[PDB]
C-alpha cells in the first residue's frame, strides 16, 4: 500500500519547501526534526549506530527483532553511517581507502567500518533510512584536505549505493541517502553533488557542518550548496541546530535536521523558549510561577513552574533535567510544526521574521 | 524461611563490624554500598534504593503499586531500601510549607499537590512494596544554630515516633518490612544523644546517621560520627545517609557504620571522574588520550576488561554518551569492589592496616 520511499512537496516559499515523505512504516512530515531514539510528537526517530554497534552490538539488537522493537517504535527509523565517528573518534582509528577500523579494546574485540560493513550494519539495525558511509571532514580543513577528504568519501558513496542495492529485502523496503561533503569551498561541495546525483539516492545530505564553523559561515555554505542538490529530493542537514539554525536553514532548502542538543541542553540546565533559550539555574527563576515557556503545549509546562525545575536543579534531584528535557524535545517539534504550517500558509518569510525576533530580544 | 530482618555481626575490629542483614528478600552483606536502582558478581549490589519524592512525583506511587511495585518495577527481586522524603523536606524546603502535620509542596500548574507526613510518607514507601522504610525525617540543613538543630530534631523525634505506629498500623508491611529510625542533631552532641535515646526508646530495626553529608566536610562529619555512632544501638545496623567518597566510606566504616548510599559513583561518571585504587582520575586530561591501560589495573568490572582510558577519553570528547555509561558503570562496580574488600579486611582482623594502605595509595594519586 504505502510506497517504499515518495517525497512530496506540498507548498513552497522562496526556498524553503513543506511536504512529506512517504514510507512504508508511516508519514515523515518536513521539515522534520528527528529526535534520537532510546530503548522503551515526532515522526522518525533516529538510532546511534557506532553505540548500537558496541552496545549491544548490532547482531544483537538483530535477533531481538532490530531497532524498531527495540526502540518500541513502529514508524520510521534513520541511522547514521559512523562516518561523523571517523573523524570525531579519528585519533582511536587507521583510516584507509577500504575502511576505517577503530583500536583493538583490552578483550580483543575489533571493530571496523567501511561502505559495505556499515550498510550492512544498518540493516541489522532495522533501520529505514540509510546514510552513506562517508567521513565528516573535520574543520577547518585546507582545500587540499577537504578535497581528498570529500573525494574519498564520494568513492565510498558508490559503495554504499552497491552494498545497499545487495541486498534485496534492504533495498526494497529501506531508503538510501548520500551525503555531501566538501568542507566550506563552493568547487569541492559542486563536486560532491555532481557526483552523488551521478550515483543516485533516495535523498541527500548536507554534511561536513556543525563541527565548529559557526552561523553565518554554516548559512554561507548553505547558500550555494543546497542548490546544488535534486530539487525534487529530501534535504537533510546533519547536526543542526539550535533554533535559530533550523529556522535559517529551512530558508535554505533543508527538509530534516537532527541535533543533540534538546537533551544536551535539558542536562546541562538550558531549556528552549520562543523568548530564547533560559538558563534555569539563574536566580531569576527562583520565584517564577510561569512554566519554562507560557505558549508550549508539552506535559511538562502543563505541570511544572520554572521555580520548581530551578529548585530541583539545585537540589541535585535528576527529575529536574528530564522535565527540561522532556519540554526541549516537545518545544522543538513545536518549533517544526509552526514552521510547516507557515510554510503552507505562504507566511513563513514572515515567521521566520517574528521568531527571530522575539527569540533574540530574549523576553522571557 | 527467611526471617524478616536479623542482622548479624560476624567479626568486629576496633568500631569496625562485618556482617549480615537477613531478609525475606536476600542476605546484605555489611558493610554495604546500596546503589540507587533504575527501571529495568564481585561488582554486585545486595540492595538497592528508590527515590521515593522522584517516584511519588513520577510516575506515582499508586501506579507503580499497581505494576507490581518497585521489585518489578525495577527487574529486581532482592531487597529495596527507600528514602522517606526527609532530605527533600530540606533540600527543596522552598517550596514547602512546612507544620507539625508533616511538609505540603506548592501547588502545580496543574493543580496537583503533594504532600509529606510520617503517615503519608510510610504508605508510599508500603505502595513501593519497600523492604527496608525510613522514618518520614528532617535532614537539617547546614550549617544551623543550636537553637534550630534543636526544634528540627525534636520534631524529627516525634515524627520518628509517627512513622514507627504508621509503619506498625499496616500488617503485611510491619510483618515483611523493616524500618529504620533517623538521627538529628545537627554537629551537636547533646543533641545527638537526645535523638538517639530518642529513637531507641520508640525502636527500630536499624539507625541510620542522618543530617550529615551537607556541606561539613570530612574531618567535622568524621568528629560528629566519633560520639554520634556509639549513642546507637550496637546490636543494629547503622546506615550512613548520603556518604560517600571512598575514604569517606573508609573512615566511617572505622567509627562503626555499615550501610551506605551516594550518587557520587554515578554523578562522577557523567563528570568525567573515575575512581580507582590511585585515587579518581579525571578521565578529560589529556595524559589518558593514550593511556592503553584500563580506568583500573585492578578493577574487575566489564568496563575494565574491554575499556581502556584511550578509548574513553576519546567518548568523551567526541560527545560519545557512551564514555560517560562506561565511566559510570565502572565506578558503581568499583565501589562494591571496595565494600567487598572493606570486608574481607575485617574479617581478617587487617581492617586498621588496609584503611592505612588504603589512603596511602588512594591519596599519592600514582594512577
Ligand atoms: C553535531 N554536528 C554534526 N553531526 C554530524 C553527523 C553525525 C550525526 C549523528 O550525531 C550523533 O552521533 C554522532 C547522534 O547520536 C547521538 C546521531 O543520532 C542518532 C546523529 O546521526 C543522525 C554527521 N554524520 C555523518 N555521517 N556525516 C556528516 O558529515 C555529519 C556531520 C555532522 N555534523
Ligand atoms: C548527600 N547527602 C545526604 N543525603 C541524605 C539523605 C537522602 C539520601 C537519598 O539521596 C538521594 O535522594 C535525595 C537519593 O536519590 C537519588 C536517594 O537514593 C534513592 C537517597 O535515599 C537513600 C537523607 N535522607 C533522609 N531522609 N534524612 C537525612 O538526614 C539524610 C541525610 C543525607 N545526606
Ligand atoms: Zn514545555
Ligand atoms: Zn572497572
Amino acid at each position: 500500500d504505502r510506497p517504499r520511499f515518495s517525497f512530496s512537496i506540498a507548498a513552497r516559499e522562496g526556498k524553503a519547501r513543506t511536504g512529506t515523505i512517504e514510507m512504508k512504516r508511516g508519514v515523515i512530515r518536513t521539515p522534520a526534526f528527528m529526535p534520537v531514539g532510546t530503548a522503551a510528537g515526532a515522526d522518525i526517530i533516529l538510532g546511534n549506530t557506532y553505540h548500537l554497534m558496541l552496545r549491544p552490538g548490532a547482531e544483537r539488537i538483530a535477533k531481538l527483532g532490530g531497532l524498531h522493537s527495540f526502540m518500541g517504535w513502529d514508524r520510521p527509523i534513520l541511522t547514521d553511517s559512523g562516518g561523523y565517528q571517523v573523524m570525531s573518534l579519528s585519533s582511536l582509528t587507521k583510516q584507509s581507502e577500504e575502511g576505517v577500523t577503530f583500536k583493538s579494546h583490552l578483550d580483543g574485540s575489533r571493530h571496523m567500518l567501511s561502505p559495505e560493513r556499515s550498510i550492512e550494519i544498518q540493516h541489522l539495525l532495522g533501520s529505514d533510512i540509510v546514510m552513506a558511509f562517508d567521513e565528516c571532514t573535520p574543520y577547518p580543513a585546507t582545500p587540499s584536505r577537504a578535497a581528498s577528504s570529500m573525494e574519498r568519501s564520494m568513492r565510498w558513496a558508490k559503495r554504499s549505493r552497491d552494498a545497499f542495492d545487495s541486498r534485496k529485502e534492504q533495498a526494497e523496503n529501506a531508503a538510501l541517502f548520500g551525503i555531501q561533503q566538501g568542507s566550506v569551498f563552493e568547487n569541492l561541495r559542486q563536486q560532491s553533488a555532481d557526483a552523488l546525483a551521478e550515483i543516485g539516492f533516495d535523498g541527500y545530505a548536507v554534511g561536513g557542518l556543525a563541527v565548529g564553523e559557526g552561523q553565518d559561515e554554516m548559512f554561507r555554505v548553505l547558500d550555494f550548496s543546497v542548490p546544488m542538490l535534486p530539487d525534487d529530493k529530501p534535504h537533510y542537514l546533519m547536526g543542526v541546530g539550535k533554533p535559530d539554525d533550523i529556522v535559517g536553514a529551512v530558508e535554505r532548502g533543508i527538509d530534516m535536521f537532527d541535533c543533540v542538543l534538546p537533551t544536551r541542553s535539558g542536562r546541562n540546565g538550558q531549556a528552549f523558549t520562543w523568548d530564547g533559550p533560559i538558563n534555569i539555574r539563574n536566580a531569576r527563576f527562583s520565584e517564577d510561577l510561569k512554566p519554562l515557556d507560557s505558549e508550549c503545549h508539552c506535559a511538562v509546562c502543563q505541570k511544572w513552574s520554572r521555580a520548581y525545575i530551578h529548585h530541583l536543579i539545585r537540589a541535585g534531584e535528576i527529575l529536574g533535567a528530564m522535565l527540561m528535557t522532556e519540554h526541549n524535545i516537545a518545544f522543538y517539534q513545536q518549533l517544526m510544526q509552526k514552521i510547516r504550517d507557515s510554510i503552507s500558509e505562504g507566511r513563513f518569510s514572515q515567521f521566520a521574521q517574528d521568531f527571530r525576533a522575539r527569540y533574540f530580544a530574549r523576553n522571557s
